């Protein structure tokens, strides 16, 4: 009698079972984190709102913070990247999950309103975000809640103006006071991706972040893994799904050499394109330009390339000037966060077939065509099946560590209101649990070595400023 | 009122058409045959009888045929390699195909014998085959109805046993002599693969080939193409979709390095694995040295490599003692043409645990498990969609000069009951044909260039022993 | 001219063609030669006396003209005995500038040299110290702590180099008036110090707080780290085993220790070249690089017997003992391309036999008649036996070092840099990487200001916060 | 009491003998078939003159031909790619050899006719070639001699000039017949080099080859591993050793995509640079593309690309308009057999300055300026030390073989060695870099139609 949850299909959770299953094997620093704290039960009375891309791998997250003792909800922060097999496991194990591949813009901000009501009453004490779309909600609800009302009629994009109505929604139809409530339950917030971590800063810059937060995007074990080598194996693999095109002989474009465009850049020349890339930042453009990528402007790049990938964490990247300077059937996607690096709806007034799920055909008037991949959202979440399970465990295993610190380990208020990263010897340890299983040997330093680059044999490595 | 077709669901033809129409910009060397021979109608007349992967690609194939003037009858050559909607798509098309993904073995023979009994009656002209089972077929069929018949007794594997019970089928429900008026009719076949090719040379020295082969493996422009760089592309295709597993970190084994073992072992070093591979050939083997693999035995790498891909072409490739010594939940899996590579039947008494189609979970007495990717079957038709569009446009393009040459072109008997490859004129302009589209700009000889190399300006540039 | 002596290089006359080269890296060097022409007409370095310890290449000497450009005035040694290359040091003592440095010059030289930078030309010494690897630093140093009283280290040396050392220092205490090193110490307005393991000595001393005077610390410059570190050693590493050995690279099976910026580099340099490449690393972070970028991680000890080539990329010690080299395979190949010579057990050889096969290259053989090929007797192998870093690359170093010069001297009227150790601000870092795009035909992309304040940035920088890592 | 050779310094002998003694190590085939064929001397009697790049990796040869009983004279195929101490190896054991890095053309020549003229007197009785040059001065030499005089005085270039007059003077100074005895008594040639072949199929086609030839080239376990990654290994390695430039960031321009083109390409996009290829085959041109490489015009190419690599063995690849529009301080170099894919003559009315040997600093009207490698010779021979030794160990194992098969043991008067001794020389360099071989199976090998000890393809299998 379990009725907590919308899915797909409850049915599909034997299929997802199998691969959680699987994906365990994959995820060795995630299960040796459930071996150690499961006896100490450290999230014992953790209530937990999750907004993450309900995945397999985040499958296997879930299941281990509720090892851990937390009690959970939770939701995915894009409408195409749940695995509908994974949301149907989660919800077969009684834990309320709201997330279906494909739901609507006005579906995505319902459930995720749906993480605050928890079930038996209360709300949540803990965030776990991907994106900052729950911590978002509770603290425009609070603005609004403190009287600050007129930002919710700003024009806004099509999701902006269903983000604005459900705010309003909520404060006509909650007790009053309940964004404060929540404000005040909630004991801290762990964020898992750039844009998500950028909004985080720029709340503590203003003075208005409500509890405190650990940015997991800049454990080194993170950002230089994930971002880096999980775009380098999912980027392609989207491309792939969606198009079934051959690489080699293309050119490819990629704007943007952070993490993810370097990962992206890869992705794309170990497959076979010849890839082209932009940067605004002279130093990550030297480094493109080392690496052996032409650096060029998106202007040069839209007649030239039959690829196109947005990878900038920032808006207007891809323009419909460029689109329609493009070859006859170009392929255009976004690895970044949210779908306004490409001007997606700019586009609205064209043509569009669909060709199959997360796949269109965009007419322009002159005929010329260009195929969109997941309207723009995260193509390697949209069009395939996201970074795979054994990268996705280390950045997991911060974030159940970053869970662990904020709501059981700041007994002595260490973390104020404010943004912190994760221990050098915490990141150290998260690399430590994955060494194992991939047969790396680590060298141990003698007592004379160690002394003699001033570290302990034990760690940490490397200085607070070293940059890998 | 059409029905002459077997397809898994005939309401996936409208996807196929589109992504049909999208190869056909991904496949300007079918496209351009269809615009240079479509007004002579050179197929006018011919009878096609195709076994070969029913895909989108061989879908463009199938349209450039009719487009020459062909009527047309087709089968996939494998259980697995059938994409349902380009299936659809064919069969909505009004052209009989008998072709579904995850067909029975028994299917499978029952629907190659089918290309035979053309519609309105009668028999095919033509044969256009990968792998050689449309070709066995009529063989084994001939010598049977005259008079050998024993070796229809002796059936070798569980495949044989179907297949000689359908000869002898059909010796009793089709007309006396009815082998005998195929082989009459049949005016060539022009051959796919490596496997097929050797197949028809086996035949050709002994003086039982029944009609005229083209051997189209051995295009420059197929064999230096298709079986290497499709297989660049399409392994770590069909391997990522069967297990999302990450390859970075990862060991993987390769049997064989010759022309598919060369694109696969590139295809998983290229998405991160460290690459191993076993040779008989010490020039295939020291190749590999040289491009940077290390070259061990099967029983060395057997319990240490995540990931095993057989690409031989010969038989008990990887064994059961093999399997028994792998790591927990290692990767098995076959890119030859045909399933004995691995000994599958072996596994039979073991547990086996399907995971989702062509993905199934084996498990030892001692209770390690192996992960097996269609159950030995070619994995990157199997698990993905086998080869990218552009290079099977090349493929495409020799296999539609093939099927011209014998059809058309052989009133001199040019072609006797031998095995031939085309000239390497024609596979020049196969190559030419796909320039443009990728921007390759050609240079051309100026006269005293020509003169001093003593070339033509047009070609053919390099010797017959050229090996590129 | 005629009356200019005051220099040591090995032939003044290979000075025409060391210009000749010059010229061709001035090309290479956008940064560098773009400095110039902005800070010519300002003189900032007028009344700067800069004593530089650091490689004394055809890249060096780019650097060094450009500082006397700036207004300069300039002694100069290098900063290993087998890395300088003799027509730039001859180039620069015939622009009349005193420079100490022979490639193949004793230890004994090398110290008696660095000495010669604090005796300045005209009486006194020198205001500003650019250094690579420390050693003029910590002759200043340790000479103030033994001039104080402190001398008990002196007497307790534990490499040959390090006996020579104390013994350089106790000559100078015995020969320059008391006091001088801590006359040179209130003279020196700060240093600026290019490479990892100087860098650790300088953060050591400011630990201690015995550093003597403001630091820089330029390898941690992202435009230096992620570069020179880098890309530098994936050009010059194999440029050097290729010129020592001349052998196959692809079918080899070579091994990196260390996985750092110059581990990486290395890996990547012999993975390139055709090798199969195997990784030690005591940092697990590090080691899961490696691991995903497909390299076997091992221990030297698993790795030992496999390897065809050893190099060692870490900064640290006793990293390839006698043992892994009596358990190597005949004719293996061993070098070194961290900072100094103590990575490999050299000392533990020196009662085998040596057969010199020619400069920086030798076959050392066991009583077993078991041999390996050293390079460079273990030295810095990239600099050793080929040409150091190429030029290019060098410039965004040397544009950062003379940034840094300007800084120390320069603008340090307010007392902004004490006497710890500092990194340029992001924004010059990024000025750096601008100055070199163009010759590279980068073409850089500007952010409008919406898209600006959309990711929290100036549009003219800096782009980064100050914890990101490239 | 021997001075019969020319070296440029024969005290570098000893310098030479170290490394040879390397190389011997690296060159696991060489050595294997030293011990085989050493006791069985199936090369007594030969008289082998060879003209093949002295380098240390020639010497290796050099004295295992010798170890098979041949006495032999030798000179280098090039100007610039002797090695001095290799050189004088040879000359110290014994052998006499005419090979000093940077001769001149005149001296070239001179030295090549020295090969025949042979110790204790008479003539060779085998060639060893690579390019052609040696058995061209017999074929000109008999052409002239049965009359056909007049072409002599016609030359095209520079070195036909001197070509020519040395084919003159020994008209002049030697017995009348000499050719003629020359060709009567050379049992064949084994021929190295892509562009070698290409003179010999030239020969053999307007019927004029005087004697059996071997292509050593297309021997698989040639031109599938010297062409391609002997110059993988060995462009960048001239090109690092002649400029010593930053690879990563710079374009780089490969005319050719053949054997030497992909391996060329390789070299330059593994160090770092980004690779733009041209062709005239539409199927290399495919390759390349499909490799990633962007496909070019030289008159594309030429205002933006940093350096410049002809590979195509044709003639006039870069012009001297090509280089008018090249930027300043462009890098132009040729790893093609001859000089002439360079318009390098044109260049001569020009400013040169000399950096340092084999390298050049050539300066327009307009005062841009082009660095040029060897004078447009041969830029990994000429600049650094040619390919490395393990993979010349399976050039020369071909040559070894092919010299014993022409000396001791078809219907085309060109030919190549057997696919059972390809494989050979494969499999003699196996261990030395960890291979382990597996055997197939009696069913096995059956299934597939081979025999267990191969051969394993067909004879039109391209690897
Ligand atoms: N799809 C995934 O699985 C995945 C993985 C991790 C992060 N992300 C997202 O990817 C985005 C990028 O993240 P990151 O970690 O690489 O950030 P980053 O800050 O490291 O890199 C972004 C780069 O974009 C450049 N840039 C900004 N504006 C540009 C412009 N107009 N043109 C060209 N370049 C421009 C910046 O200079 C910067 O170097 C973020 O939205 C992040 O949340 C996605
Ligand atoms: N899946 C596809 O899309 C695809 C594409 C092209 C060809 N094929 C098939 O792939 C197979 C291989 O074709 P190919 O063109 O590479 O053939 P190939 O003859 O070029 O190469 C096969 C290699 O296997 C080696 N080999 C044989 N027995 C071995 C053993 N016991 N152990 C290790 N190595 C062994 C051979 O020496 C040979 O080099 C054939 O069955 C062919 O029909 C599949
Ligand atoms: N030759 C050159 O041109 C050049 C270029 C830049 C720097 N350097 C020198 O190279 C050295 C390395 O510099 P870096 O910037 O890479 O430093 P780094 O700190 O980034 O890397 C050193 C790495 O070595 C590892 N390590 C330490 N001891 C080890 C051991 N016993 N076994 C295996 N790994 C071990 C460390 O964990 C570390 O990751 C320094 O001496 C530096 O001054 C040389
Ligand atoms: N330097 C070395 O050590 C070395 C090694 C092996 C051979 N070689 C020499 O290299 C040359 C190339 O040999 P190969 O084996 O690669 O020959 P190849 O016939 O395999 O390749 C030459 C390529 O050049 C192309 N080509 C001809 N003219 C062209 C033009 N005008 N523009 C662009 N491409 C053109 C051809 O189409 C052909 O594909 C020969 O002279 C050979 O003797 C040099
Ligand atoms: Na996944
Ligand atoms: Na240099
Ligand atoms: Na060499």
């Amino acid at each position: 009698g379990f009725t907590d949850y919308i899915v797909k299909d409850i049915a599909l959770a034997d299929f997802g079972r199998k691969e959680i299953s699987l994906a365990e094997t994959e995820m060795p620093g995630l299960m040796a984190t459930r071996e150690e704290y499961g006896p100490k039960q450290p999230l014992k009375g953790a209530r937990i709102a999750g907004s993450l891309h309900m995945t397999i791998q985040t499958a296997v997250l879930i299941e281990t913070l509720a090892a851990l003792g937390a009690d959970i909800r939770w939701v995915s922060c894009n409408i195409y990247s749940t695995q509908d097999h994974a949301a149907a496991a989660i919800a077969a194990a009684g834990i309320p999950v709201f997330a279906v591949k494909g739901e609507t813009l006005t579906e995505y901000w319902d459930y995720t309103a749906k993480l605050f009501d928890w079930h038996g009453g209360g709300t949540p004490n803990m965030i776990l975000d991907d994106g900052g779309d729950a911590t978002m909600l509770v603290h425009a609800g609070y603005r609004a809640e403190q009287g600050d009302t007129a930002f919710l009629d700003k024009p806004g994009s099509e999701e902006e103006e269903i983000f604005y109505a459900l705010v309003k929604r909520l404060l006509k139809e909650k007790p009053k006071g309940w964004f404060a409530e929540i404000a005040k339950n909630i004991k801290g917030v762990s964020e898992e991706t750039t844009t998500g971590v950028h909004r985080l800063y720029e709340m503590a810059n203003k003075g208005t972040l409500l509890f405190p937060a650990i940015n997991v995007n800049d454990s080194v074990t993170k950002s230089k893994f994930d971002n880096l080598y999980g775009c380098r194996e999912s980027l392609v693999d989207g491309i792939r799904r969606g198009t079934d095109v051959m690489l080699s002989g293309k050119v490819a474009m990629v704007a943007g050499f952070g993490d993810v465009g370097k990962g992206s850049a890869a992705s794309l020349r170990q497959a076979g394109c010849r890839v082209m890339v932009s940067e605004v930042d002279p130093i990550c453009a030297l480094q493109a330009a080392m690496e052996g990528y032409e650096v060029v402007t998106m202007e040069d790049a839209a007649p030239r390339a039959d690829i196109f990938v947005t990878a900038t964490g920032n808006k207007d990247i891809i323009t419909i000037e460029h689109m329609r300077a493009m070859k006859d059937r170009a392929i255009v996607c976004n690895i970044g966060h949210f779908d306004n690096e490409i001007q997606i709806a700019s586009l609205r007034n064209l043509k569009w077939t669909n060709i199959k799920p997360q796949v269109d055909e965009i007419e322009f008037p002159d005929k010329h065509r260009i195929i969109m991949l997941s309207e723009g959202r995260l193509v390697n979440l949209g069009n395939a099946m996201g970074h795979p399970s054994f990268v996705m465990s280390a950045s997991f295993t911060n974030q159940t560590l970053a869970q662990i610190e904020l709501f059981a380990n700041n007994k002595d208020s260490k973390y104020a209101k404010k943004v912190y990263v994760l221990p050098k010897t915490l990141d150290e340890k998260v690399a430590r649990l994955h060494l194992a299983k991939i047969g790396v040997k680590l060298t141990e330093l003698r007592k004379d070595q160690a002394d003699y680059i001033g570290v302990k044999q034990e760690g940490p490595y490397k200085s607070d400023h070293y940059r890998y």
